[PDB]
């Protein structure tokens, strides 16, 4: 289904995400989501507001491009822009961060809907179904595979999300992520210009490491360039301690074990804004913490 | 409902792994009684029990430094239960000159029984052989899998543009594996090699192939020569293991021809020639255990 050039992009892509320890910021927070979040330090769901946290985040220092290879966006967010009237999606493409487009059962239409992002400064997706049987599971999985499938068509790297939301985790996740691959191998899809966000397993960060990397060596083929955990719920420290874990576990890894966090990196960061643009300074910090603290983890090196 | 308890995987790995440990491989010592003849023939034999087991004799007897290219050797029924000019048995000299043993199977029914004979007979790992033909295959394997590991013994997954369907039938394989919740860690798989070339396509396309399909948990990937002359199982072998891809997994060899083409073209049925018989076979024997290790200089 493509040329090698096709496929050298993607994986040229794929790759370039996750290359040094790096890892995926969700920059995706639904139009509520977000309001649930900033509700937290009582600031207003406002488009403003929005554009203005993200600013700060996308305005910290060019040094962050290296515990950042990508960051998925919310379809308002990849067009508003700063201060300046510059694009938060040159602003990445600058630095040398990928833009990501947060896509989501939406099959239709989803291929020249792509081929707009592709050219908009967007280079890989991200789509999710949740999984907590028989007739779901092939489903959602022969549905991923298709998914992904179109975006090879159209320069687009897939990450493909076989969530399972909250060792008995364990079961299930192998099976789930056998059909997943399974899946994605009729379709005819390119592995090695793929990425996988599995949840992450959940005990010690070391046991839910274990657990978890048993699993996907299991069943996660060696092409996949990347697995880059969601943390889904996990505070700041324990995504941190766990992919950390995750990296120190004595089992095979044939794939870059990193992170695609978006409350494990911004928690923080928020809650020192608090909307007062006054504490610029203070959110870029907390969140150049947790982007640093998980380039460690993504190497094992964090302590 | 596990198949398996902690233990019982514990063995089943630790023999998975004792198989292949260090660039060691495996030995086709199983050929059938007709196979034996044809191969025989060649040096022009007589398909006699007695020719046949001598010629074992003598690969089973090799200088026991041969414990050091060789993990495990697989066996043909009547063989497991032959015994050297010294009634010994083979069973047991292998078992000494450090060599798990390993038995043929080759037919899905009532195998358990049989197989928890094997085991407690000195065999620890066993051998076996369009959408719906790879599917039959797929789960038919899967049986041979569960099984096999029900009684101690190890399942050697084998099975059957060779790279497209190498990479389906395969990704069946495994996807198969997994439903009837085979423990993959205690298992090995003896794919064909994906060729039709340099060995340094020849195992690229081969690499490629089993690192998008096989996972990481299968210890090890014992390749098959079936065809190849001993110094192209060994170039290729060679080759796939300094492959630039991912490789979680040890690439082996479990050949047949590829280590006696040589030894039993010296024997000639000449009890006469033993010592030249085992040295085409110590020359194999080592050769590949370089290909194992990619550490194989081609003069």
């Amino acid at each position: 289904a493509l040329t090698q050039e096709q496929k050298k992009e993607l994986s040229e892509i794929a790759q370039s995400i996750v290359a040094n320890g790096k890892g995926i910021l969700a920059a995706d927070e639904s139009v509520g989501t977000m309001g649930n979040r900033l509700q937290r330090i009582k600031v207003e769901n406002t488009e403003e507001n929005r554009r203005q946290f993200r600013e700060i985040l996308f305005s910290v220092d060019s040094s962050i491009n290296q515990s950042i290879g990508g960051v998925i966006l919310f379809h308002e967010t990849l067009y508003q822009k700063d201060s300046q009237g510059k694009l938060f999606r040159n602003i990445l493409k600058e630095k040398g961060i990928v833009v990501g487009i947060k896509l989501d059962q939406g099959l239709d239409g989803l291929s020249e809907r792509c081929a707009q992002y592709k050219k908009d400064g967007v280079d890989f997706g991200k789509w999710r179904p949740v999984l907590r049987s028989s007739l779901a599971i092939q489903e959602n999985a022969n549905a991923l595979a298709r998914y992904a499938s179109i975006c090879q068509q159209n320069g687009l790297v897939p990450i493909v999300e076989p969530e399972v939301i909250p060792e008995h985790c364990q079961y299930v996740t192998e099976k789930v992520l056998a059909a997943v691959y399974k899946a994605l191998n009729d379709h005819h899809v390119y592995l090695e210009g793929t990425l996988l966000k599995p949840n992450m397993v959940t005990y010690t960060p070391e046991q839910v490491a274990m657990a978890t990397v048993t699993a996907l060596h299991r069943t996660v083929p060696a092409a996949v360039p990347g697995i880059c955990f969601l943390s889904g719920g996990m505070s700041e420290e324990d995504a941190t301690l766990n992919l950390n874990a995750i990296n120190l576990c004595p089992l095979p890894k044939p794939w870059k074990l990193s992170f695609s966090y978006g409350r494990a990196l911004q928690a923080s960061a928020l809650a020192a804004w608090g909307g007062k643009a006054a504490n610029k300074e203070a959110t870029q910090e907390a969140f150049m913490k947790r982007a640093m603290a998980n380039c460690q983890a993504a190497k094992g090196q964090y302590v």
